[PDB]
């Protein structure tokens, strides 16, 4: 059965689904960059055909087996993996998982994902993804203590981490004190004489050189991403909705990092989060909820069941059907195929997850005509984003704005006293030229987390704007995926064409 | 006898009775710091107990022994010794002392008190201390570069030389020329595959890759820690004050580097310097000094005495406990103990010196309740910020402000110009926006020790006001140095805490 | 003959009897900032003159030889040289030639130039060259590649590539993208655990870590070296000109990259470029020609000849003999000399080309009192020091301004907010207050260009300024050449005085 027409295909089948659409679009283009006085025409698009059978399958996987000691003396084998997708660009980066359903194939297809998601973000890595295969919560802090030492120490032996070369990330499973615990093992071992060892691994607690604002991350670039696409008339119209976020109806699918924190945002936004469906109960409020509340009652309670400032919902898994502008799929994958895409009444789909949209309902719903999906590998990228920041702060040794917080502010000041001067001469009275309300605000809280959160807002307008402009040369329509994927490939592509593709 | 009794107590041991002091204060907030659900209060309570026992004791000292040929051609044997307190974080980083008082005993207590003052100034460093037992006077200056490049191979060979391992400066006995003469041995020999090479040591001078704002720094740091006290009301009341600098009467005990140029900036803020003690003669004048007439000639005649802007003063040695505003040791260690603080009768001691106050007089102050000690570990640790800027320029291979001065100068201009084209529109006149008088002068003097200056006016600020917020939290009252050691210890404590101190 | 009379002398020995004209100026400064209490004046004389001794010399040239397999399957020996003038300062920096005139003597004299003008844009490197000795046009592609490989592979084996010994760039017969491959092969051979491979050479493509900005610096460098000079009135009235460039009329000797973007930055600034003289045609037009125009024109007939917007010119050799304010050498090296220097009748002469007046020529023109020559090594600097920021730029591993453009932008929309709002508090009606047209312009178009060009615009300044002064300061009158020698001479003995001569 054509991809098109499955009900539920392999995950990497998906992306490689994806990868050819936009292949086929950005494929004249790409031979016209090849700049070669030496090649026919023809030459040209064998060697780019090349090319592109090389990005497509994972270069490396290291696979590993270790025993560990469990508290009470006896030992255990635990296996492992690490997948490298591309190396055009080194090191490569992703999350490690710890988690039963961890296994080679799940490993190489979201490496392969993340590939297209840090060149979507101008983010200079190729893709990894590693994973342990446990049930944490069945182990001890002392014995996940020993098993993420191991790890450490067996994927640095052999090339899968280190700064320079693989840079992992925390995932399910994992937070930042996995992580923390991991650059120190690199660096009392094998980076023993690295002198930026602490840059191995991103996601630490802030004390080991973490950054400031990476936990809304991801839900702050999903607000972003929605953003840049409602204020585009032309697309507002086809889908029958008016331009902005303010009064927008929102249902979100999940409540863990990605949904409270974007929830949050679009909150603040002025948007209405009507409802909320999670994995065994569903809540609704057709005014809205209120973030601080519901995190509130699920943080005291066990659950967002019951919760005073909504009702509880009929079968609790068909929230996701129900009207809205706004469906925001933050959880599982895969939740949205053939069998369920006809139900979706959403205008706007904003993919806060990995590929939560099988090819047979993204054609479905691309038929339809009235359906706009914000592709994953664009808008769920903000973390990614944030994540090259940390490395970076790794590599200067200093912690943004250190040098320059109190130069700029006294540059301002002057600025604003010589404003003042100038107007009191020009008037002829006193004219007091202050910094206002929000201003004054600013100035007061400046701190690592806004450079932060400015460099990530400069990233999702500029890509987000390229997804559109490259959807309109070619006439996409709304299939703003295929452009992504275009966008993505042709980035990959000049790697390649200028390292030299010559010998093989 | 307890060291609160004391007469003559080791420099080792104040160091520790003031740690332990702070400890007390902070140990409940850094058992709560511990989060493990794994671990009951009482285990959190043993493993906070056991990391305090680690910080303490200096870590690692290296002691060596080696010839030198003399000029006239007979050899002699010299000794040094280099001692790493602590390797939480590293390079570790502290200056080498060229003098006859060198012993381990004197490396180990200042090396402890250096990693105090890295964390009080948020400098990712450990702390270290240095030193080559011979009198510099004695030396011709051949003699001194062949045991200055001698030191440099010997300590590079076991680790106690490098920009990611140990990062000298200079101290009694020592200057940039020694500095540029270590940075050059160590890149033509050990260092000779190492990218950044010229950040192995601090101090150096300007053509090798040392920063602007050096030599004032310590002084300008002493400035701006009494600026932050002298602004609090609560605590100028009770000893006895008004706000601010202005006005106030300051006698400096030592000519040095310190005195001098604390001297310099207390001057310029409005005080009134009226007395310096020195070690054979005093000085004084109730009318105050001025700094560049005695400097002046102390340079002709070779001393401060007999100054024609001033009188010689009796019993030169007593100067320092006659009434005044502000006193600040500036000279040798403990020079106020058991014997002699009563007759102190300063209501602000700014300790631009290591440890002037042995714990005694400290007590003895405290229980007056009228007497305000700014602590060492803070205030004189202006250069230490200075030197971490140091490093990082030699990481960038590129001075403060070479690419950003002329781009933000060109911008303010059209932010003034864009102002004055809306105000000649606005009001319907000619109306120039110019910068006034003080925004024209730090525009065209823009440079590099303009970017130092405000980075360490910045963390003077901050480190000031975080000691005084712990001291209100905990009533300590007017014991500010209690305050500092435990901000101190909250954040090497951390480091390892996150670490991990599970093995041992 | 002396070398004040020769008519055809080597490159080398120009440039030494320039270096030696500096050299007398400064001995005496460089002698009193020896600072020694322990050498008279008599050893600090001797030893200057020994480190000026150890500059002029080449101080290595590494020489190889190689096989190449031709595509038809036969094989063939290339040569090719690398020269490293001074290691004061590594990495050493300068271009690879290919062509048939590369020999040891050419590779060794313009390394010598080359370590003079990194000093003179104050950057920090010393003078390097090389060459492979083939007609680059009688290659394919594919052999061209081969032989690229090879010599990055040898060169960089042996300390003659790597980011922190010896950095590359492009000259005669190479582009961006033999630099490309260059990189390539470093990092995935010798440099293959090196974390700054891509900084082992500048002028790479834009995707592979290339700088915007780079192809025009050489030009933009030119003229703003002029405009420090057409700016002094002191200079401008003792040659018979008024200040500035608007109304100039230039004519240019070159239509290369160099002279193209001169001819488009000068005619931008207001001048009139009457002239432009090639190798087989010349041009004019004393109304002046359109730069955009005249490319347009090559590209499509493949020459200047014939341009429909100016008349073809009489033996085409003589235009450079022509009245005109400015002469621009942009061709060949010695193109003025003793034979024809007095047929010279431009004012000034601006070198954009590496020593086009021979020490002969250099004198007839200064003895004729109205000619003001701006030396090659400071004013054909420009693109160096963008060079320079591409260093950068790779060692930072980021682009510049990715996390400042949109922090800024939004607090100059602030800043300006903050204005308006007290304006209208103060004048008590509606007053927008925007950015005015052009800083609208640079807003919008703010990218990594504009900071440098801002960066260059600064150095050329800065160093044109030092250049003056030290004319003013010795008498030079309009003898700048000299000036420029003896600050350039200067910048190199303070390293060696620092990093310590007294071994030998």
């Amino acid at each position: 059965k054509p991809m098109e027409e499955q009900s539920n295909p392999s995950f990497f089948k998906m992306v490689d689904y994806y990868f050819d659409k936009g292949a086929t679009v950005i494929e004249p283009k790409l031979v016209e960059e090849m700049k070669s006085n030496s090649m026919s025409v023809m030459d040209k698009k064998n060697l780019v055909s090349g090319i592109l059978k090389a990005i497509k399958p994972v270069n490396k996987v290291l696979y590993i087996t270790f025993p560990i000691r469990r508290d009470n003396g006896e030992f255990e084998v635990v296996e492992a993996w690490r997948a490298q997708h591309s190396e055009h660009r080194t090191p490569t980066k992703g999350g490690i998982r710890y988690s039963l359903d961890v296994c080679e194939d799940e490993v190489k297809a979201l490496s392969a994902l993340m590939t297209y998601k840090c060149a979507a973000v101008d983010v200079p890595f190729g893709g990894a993804k590693g994973g342990v295969k446990i049930d944490p919560k069945m182990y001890t802090d002392y014995e996940i203590e020993k098993i993420t030492r191991r790890i450490a120490i067996e994927f640095a032996k052999k090339g899968f981490l280190g700064p320079g070369v693989d840079v992992p990330a925390p995932d399910m499973g994992t937070g930042e004190r996995e992580m923390g615990w991991i650059a120190d093992t690199y660096a009392q071992t094998i980076g023993h004489l690295d002198r930026d060892a602490s840059a191995c691994i991103t996601g630490k607690p802030i004390v080991a050189g973490g950054i400031h604002g990476r936990v809304s991350a991801t839900g702050r670039g999903v607000w972003k991403g929605l953003e840049v696409f409602a204020k585009e008339p032309e697309y507002m119209e086809k889908i029958g909705l008016t331009p902005g976020l303010p009064g927008k109806t929102v249902i979100i699918q999940g409540f863990g990092n990605v949904g409270l924190h974007t929830m949050r945002y679009l909150h603040r936004a002025g948007s209405k989060v009507v409802g909320i469906q999670e994995w065994d109960c569903a809540i609704h409020n057709p005014a809205g909820i209120h973030p601080k509340e519901l995190e509130d009652w699920r943080d005291q309670t066990g659950s967002i069941k019951n919760f005073p400032g909504a009702k509880n919902f009929e079968p609790f898994g068909d929230l996701i059907y129900e009207a809205c502008d706004i469906l925001v799929p933050a959880a599982c994958e895969k939740a949205i195929h053939k069998e369920n895409a006809g139900r979706i009444q959403a205008k706007i789909i904003a993919e806060a997850a990995n590929g939560p949209t099988t090819p047979a309902a993204d054609k479905i719903l691309l038929e339809r005509g009235n359906c706009l999906i914000i592709p994953d590998m664009y808008v769920n990228s903000g973390g990614v984003t944030v994540s090259y920041f940390e490395w970076l702060k790794n590599l200067n040794h200093v912690s943004y704005g250190r040098l320059s917080f109190k130069y700029e502010e006294d540059a301002n000041l002057m600025l604003l006293q010589s404003v003042q001067d100038s107007l009191e001469k020009a008037i002829g009275k006193e004219a007091p030229v202050r910094p206002n309300a929000q201003f004054a605000a600013k100035i007061a809280g400046a701190s690592e987390k806004d450079i932060v959160h400015s460099g990530l807002e400069y990233t999702m307008a500029r890509s987000g704007e390229a997804i559109i402009r490259t959807a309109r040369k070619y006439n996409l329509g709304l299939d703003m995926r295929t452009a992504a994927y275009a966008n993505s490939i042709e980035k990959v592509y000049n790697t390649y064409r200028t390292a030299g593709f010559t010998f093989t």
